[PDB]
């Protein structure tokens, strides 16, 4: 045949390229020389296509893939067409059950490398030499929605990493907030059922804004700490690259001398912390529901690889009871002001998968998968997690051999006496299938614990008590961490939290649930309670106004590490800018703009009111990437408007909406020359206003002004003015 | 631990060795140099064990595989023990459903090779050149019983061969008789349910001798032909090596010029045809329920490779309507007297599997798996089979990617647009997942039909008729094939047929069923029915005595290729002999005996009343293989008793009973010198008789008379004496 | 067509009859009047048959159940025959995985009744009153063999009882000897793999007489006690009725005041103890592989009901 | 069979016919109905061949396909009328 175009423009270049410049593609067609041990190891299973014949799964060549075998050309389909029945049979069985929680997620390959040897504190082999590189596969996700729900919802986010080490698979299964909603694993099914779609009508999708979620929260004050996080702007990340990651529980690091050290795991983003604002996140679930999945893929195809540093909070065993909270209570954080995070290695994500289903959907992560050098604790939530991850996977991936699915296979050796099970791949030649045996001289054999390459042994903790079903009294305090989190937010972050609580509480149909939640907020902080109650048209009683606030945490009244914006770290590399074109761009402006952009690693998208192209004033042909309505302001970080024939787009409803939307959402805006005339549509004062960059032309002082606001993420001083702007 | 004996006798030599000499083992350790393209391609999934550490499935080394993790050495088991839970979880999910029919089966690897080119009549690549070697995987089985049922029951046998060809998998799924019980696939669940264990109490296992089977037969006369084969000695073969193989249905062979020829497939045993006699077979299901599986395996380990010749019965399309019966009716055979079998090539089975579960239990055969060069026909039993094998494999093997389990994968290339499904192994890199596509330039591509490597195209047969649920009038004759079969048996085979019917019908509880069956037998042949009637105490009515017999089949009144023994084809190689020792065997007898046997390729089993060793008269030390009770006469083909201290065993009940049981089952018996005292135990005249070899010492003709009788398989002239003899 | 004989000899009398005198049948047609509370609650799903039309599972009457739909009498089968595909689809999916261990077993319904109140030692409701009856469901089995293996092999026997009590289901899942082969659950897969058919060829069925089992026994002396029991005549009972039953583990009984008492459970057969001899038992796996199953069904049909203390 | 787990999906409460359904089909994952019929095949004399086939008729009869006329060769081809 040869249905492909002459010019070969149906295929993308195998080189780093900017978002939207080319069609995206399977990772190994796009970046064939990006290798790692896990990625080379998958070459036994990759399948090509070009130059091969079309066949059945048995290897038989198909002559006509357009028709069914029939008795006469207008006749009945014949049962003997095995070719049709095979093709329809595979199609009929394509789906497998989605994950019970965290079903919506996006993944990529990469590697980890430590900064130094950690042999003094752990015997884990992957942390033992700064030159030992460890292949990894990371999946980012939401919690509540199904596989087809939208990415920029308000929810907690999952951050799971599989380490393919030389001593076994180690999975670090975390979240993007430092604590969880509940204390004991026995309440997980109650909590998940409350936040998920209600059982009679299966509404709502991807949202906690409903009666059952808020009923459960108001009757279980242990959940309030994680609720403050979710209601904050932490709940709507701008990207998986710009959010923090946490293991949440306290684990143990075990060294070669046998000493145990308590640890909490942390992931710190090299691109900085950044979130959207609620109206923008919400509208983005309709304009581009695949926003986070798309921007991670394209970031990797552009070479803006997501980078994170691994960090440890370390507390010696003798200090277990130094804080006024329990170290095993997963609803309690460890303030970095009390115990700093030691930066210990870095992770880079530099390759997209080849097939979403084979690699992302079939991947299995489990927190119980640790390696010698690590160990658990008695945290009641982690303790119950150990049961569930293997159990769930028997039904989701079809049997006990899920470790033989290529993405899950260890890279190191695995030999034991386990046999059979659905879809067994490995063919054992061992004459023995039990131990002790003499017929194979007892191989494979057990290995004693040791400093390196030894068998797993659990840390010999002392256990003392009765068999009981009871919560520890030290876990009984629910308001001081939420209060330290409130006081560590800047003022605009505190306003975002209040609007988060108000918007969700307004969707609760039973008014008595609204009031009970509000009563709980009064125990954290009065200002906060008063604010949410003003929006719900509820009045605080006498009793509620005299409630004594909770105590501070170990003398602390605030910790700037809990805010997203208190201490700036925003980086502009990998951000995107929309450039509104008119039918005769002043080439002088464009060029100044594109070259300032490219020096800071900022991408640009050229938008017009139609597709195809437009020509500048000097005859340069500018191709259009998208239209104004097709790539809304929601999808970009800042908006620039060059000079030229402004008359061309000055009366265009969408081009004006573009500016009002981006202005409402606190994004930097730049207008040169007669583009300044757009100030009338967003009603800006005459002298000027911070956040609006303007000049006679696109000069270098003009771009430094634009790039400087962009490093600060959003224009926080504008909040006050956006109340009276209709968009 | 290092538990093997130093002397290394825990492991068998990697060379051909006689049955029982050494412990049996996985194929790649017993015969590491027996190779083929299929065996070689499985090397990617094989796993060793020697010199490796014992690990979890994630690769973590295990320090203690004897204990669970508890709180205190007498404490409760902890939930955090992920090593225990993984181990027990895999164990708990080992089983998969067994095959709905043919659950019990034994398999092996081999190769096929054509004798000459068949390009004149078919364009199937595997039959086109005498130097093309095609690797095969074969499974032999019973029908009714579960996977743990016994081997030597009375039943049809399956014979399935998977040909790993260069243009796709070809599965020839046959049976050991040339016809099946029913005409249309629509009745398969009805026929299968009648023969299987009755639904209230799930009895009986591996047997057709119960009420529902005979009820179904007496109401459906189409079953009579195959019922005659199952009640004959064809139903209890001596070994999978000594039975015939048949495709049953008429298929089509299509050449390069597009011409179609009708074909019936045949497998001819090169070791000839042999069967057991009923009381031996039934007893053998208790003393060794795995006798066929064991014999198959041991024959390959010793080098007696099962060899079969593939043969074709060829009928030109113009002869479709030339016979008394319909070619598309599977209850009718094509007599070799009318249409000779053309011997076309040979299959040799030379290596056992490594792991039964992985290669045997998971293999999937299907008659719909054909290649260009072949095609189907309108046989209604074959038509409904095409639907069933793909459907059943979806739940047995867990999903539509059953072709990715290692034993089922083709060795030739396979590429298509099918994606996902449970247990997906292949990672596709094709950017497109549909056709026609321009994004991958339409690859993979359809391929036109041609003489070699072309696409599959169905033979364009003419269909004309209305949509009807009706049986063809030409399918309506049920008695002449059964009669043709009956008249071709030898007289002693007719007697075994009578006894099979009498025995089976004696187990039918409702007497009216026995009477209707007998009636049906009177339509086939009067002598047959009078004989069955007298064993059940029934009298034929005067009307039954005058039923007119059915016609000849195209003028034939007998066809000798339908008998097992009319035209003898015995081969003594691979048969086995029992030698009963005493504490002082005449070593001159023993050396003449063992050297004659080795010269013909016959194995010996040295038996005694205890295990260990015996010292011969010249001081030679003999290792004992098994006791008289441990390896009964049911397991050997003939008995030799040598001279020596005969008083050691003259009074042992087991040694005597050993000669009475073999004598009863018509096997040859040889007595040297004073071992002749044993003649009184079996009531043999002084004069002697055919079947009893006797001499002063074990020398010259002694062994040659013995081996002549062994080539004749059983001593049919003794039938008359066995009715007395309490054995 | 194809109907019953005029004399009605196709059907069994619904009264106690001796083994072999009549055809065996489903319990509810054999003993309509035998009831307990579990048997009565199963009435919702029992399905009859006399006087009804043959249908698909969607309830459409079938006109012709002897043939496939085809283009002409000698033509090809059509894809649109949904009656044909429903029938063959259900058949193709009849089987489910057999039990990992104890795949071969035979079951029956009955009831349990206490002799006296046991509330001084336990607050278990089913044991608190002599006049309170508990419906039971019991399953006897072998250990090693598959579901189609033989009954009278040398092996341990399982004795599992489901009690449908008023405060929940209680399962007392035991064996016919008072100890097991091993001490820790961590070694279960190792012991079961050694006793089951060897992995390269899947031999032998329902027998411990092979190399891997004795290998394991010789290296793990903890197994010797139950190996003694298995090699005795306890390994080959005459019937499920003539064997003892045990819970093996020490369990605990808790009364109303919170006091605990250790307990081991026993079942005592009122027909007494009796076993076969080996030669008999081995040969009986060939002459009738279904002897213990047959014997249990037939004893209940004859009125020789299995009873245990 | 895979979405709903086996061949007894018609026993799932929402899918059940409200009219009677009797046949010789048995077993399969999650079988709810407990069949008392002594036969599980037809024809049978042990249950006097019940449940039985019903001939076609104006009402309450068995299903029979309309006897459309079929003519032509076995082809994998699109009709020219569809083009
Ligand atoms: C600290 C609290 C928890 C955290 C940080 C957490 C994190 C996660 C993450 C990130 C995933 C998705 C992994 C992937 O992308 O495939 C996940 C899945 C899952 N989690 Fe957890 N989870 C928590 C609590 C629990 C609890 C308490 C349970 C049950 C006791 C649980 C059961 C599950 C299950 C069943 C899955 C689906 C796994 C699969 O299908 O592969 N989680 N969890
Ligand atoms: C000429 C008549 C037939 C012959 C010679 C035959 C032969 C065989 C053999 C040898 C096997 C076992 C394959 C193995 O070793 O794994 C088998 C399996 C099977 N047969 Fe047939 N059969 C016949 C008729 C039918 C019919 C009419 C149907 C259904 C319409 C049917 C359905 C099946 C099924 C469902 C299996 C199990 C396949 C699997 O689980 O992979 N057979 N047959
Ligand atoms: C005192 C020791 C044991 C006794 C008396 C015992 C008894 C039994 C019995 C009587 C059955 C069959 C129940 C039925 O009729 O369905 C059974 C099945 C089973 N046993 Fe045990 N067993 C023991 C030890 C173990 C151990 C240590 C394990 C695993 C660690 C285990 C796992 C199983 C499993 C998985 C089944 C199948 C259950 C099913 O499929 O429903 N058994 N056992």
């Amino acid at each position: 045949d040869s249905l492909a175009p002459e010019d070969g423009s149906h295929r993308p270049a195998a080189e780093p390229t900017p978002p939207g410049a080319q069609p995206t593609a399977p990772g190994s067609l796009k970046a064939p020389d990006t290798r790692n041990e896990k990625l080379n190891s998958l070459e036994d299973v990759r399948k090509g296509s070009e130059n091969y014949a079309l066949t059945t799964n048995q290897g038989v060549r198909i002559a006509d893939d357009q028709n069914s075998l029939r008795a006469g050309s207008r006749g009945p389909t014949l049962l003997e067409d095995f070719i049709l029945r095979e093709k329809i049979t595979h199609f009929d069985h394509e789906r497998i059950p989605e994950r019970i929680v965290h079903a919506r997620g996006s993944a990529a390959h990469g590697y980890f490398q430590p900064y130094k040897s950690l042999s003094d504190i752990t015997k884990a082999d992957f942390l033992s030499d700064p030159n030992k590189i460890t292949p990894v596969f990371v999946r980012f996700s939401t919690v509540q929605g199904g596989a087809g729900s939208a990415d920029t919802v308000r929810d907690i986010r999952g951050f799971a990493t599989k380490f393919y080490t030389e001593e076994g698979i180690f999975d670090l299964v975390g979240h993007n907030t430092p604590i969880f909603f509940i204390q004991d694993a026995h309440k997980f099914p109650d909590f998940v059922h409350a936040v998920k779609p209600e059982p009679h009508w299966a509404i709502p999708q991807g949202q906690s804004a409903h009666d059952t979620f808020w009923d459960y929260v108001s009757l279980q004050p242990e959940t309030l700490h994680n609720v403050m996080w979710a209601m904050s702007d932490r709940g709507i990340p701008r990207s998986y690259r710009t959010m923090e990651g946490f293991g949440i529980h306290t684990f143990r690091l075990i060294n070669a001398e046998g000493k145990a050290t308590f640890v909490r795991f942390h992931w710190k983003p090299l691109a900085g912390k950044a979130s959207l604002v609620w109206d923008e996140a919400q509208k983005l679930t309709g304009r581009d529901p695949d926003f986070h999945r798309r921007e991670l893929w394209e970031a990797i195809e552009a070479g803006d690889f997501p980078e994170y540093e691994l960090g440890f909070q370390l507390i010696p065993e003798e200090d277990e009871f130094k804080f006024d909270f329990d170290l095993l209570d997963p609803t309690k954080l460890i303030p970095e002001e009390l115990v700093p995070v030691q930066r210990v290695g870095k992770m880079v994500l530099n390759r997209n998968p080849d097939n979403f289903f084979a690699e992302n959907e079939q991947a299995a992560f489990h927190p119980g998968h640790i390696v010698p050098g690590l160990d658990f604790t008695n945290d009641p939530l982690l303790q119950g997690r150990l049961f569930s991850y293997t159990d769930t996977q028997i039904s989701r991936l079809g049997g006990p051999n899920f470790h033989e699915i290529p993405i899950n296979r260890p890279t190191c050796p695995y030999h034991n006496f386990q046999r059979d099970g659905m879809h067994r791949m490995g063919i054992d030649t061992n004459p023995a299938n039990y131990e002790p045996n003499s017929i194979n001289d007892n191989w494979p054999r057990e290995t004693p614990p040791g400093p390196k390459r030894g068998g797993f042994e659990s840390y010999q903790e002392r256990v003392e008590g009765n068999k009981v079903r009871e919560r520890s009294p030290s876990f009984g305090e629910y308001y001081s961490h939420p209060r330290l989190f409130w006081l560590s937010q800047t003022p605009f972050e505190q306003r975002h939290i209040v609007d988060g609580f108000s918007f969700e509480l307004s969707k609760v149909v039973r008014p008595y649930i609204r009031e009970r939640v509000v009563d709980q907020l009064a125990h954290i902080d009065l200002t906060l309670a008063q604010a949410v109650a003003k929006n719900l048209g509820i009045e605080l009683t006498d009793d509620q106004l005299n409630i004594t606030p909770p105590p501070d945490v170990n003398g602390l009244k605030k910790d700037p590490s809990l805010s997203l914006y208190a201490i700036p770290d925003g980086d502009v590399k990998g951000r995107v800018v929309a450039i509104l074109l008119n039918d005769e761009v002043r080439s002088a402006d464009l060029l100044a703009i594109l070259k300032a952009l490219k020096a800071k690693g900022v991408h640009a998208k050229l938008l017009y009111s139609r597709m195809g192209e437009v020509t500048a004033d000097d005859g340069t042909v500018l191709p259009i990437a998208a239209t104004f309505a097709g790539a809304p302001s929601l999808t970009v970080d800042a908006v620039i408007v060059p000079c030229g024939n402004i008359a061309d787009i000055a009366d265009n409803g969408d081009a004006n909406y573009y500016l009002m939307e981006a202005y409402k959402h606190l994004k930097p805006i730049a207008l040169a020359g007669d583009a300044r005339k757009f100030k009338a549509t967003i009603k800006i004062a005459d002298q000027g206003e911070e956040g609006i960059v303007e000049a006679d032309s696109a000069d270098g002082s003009f771009m430094d002004e634009l790039l400087t606001l962009m490093a600060a993420h959003r224009v926080w001083s504008r909040i006050p003015k956006i109340d009276k702007i209709p968009a």
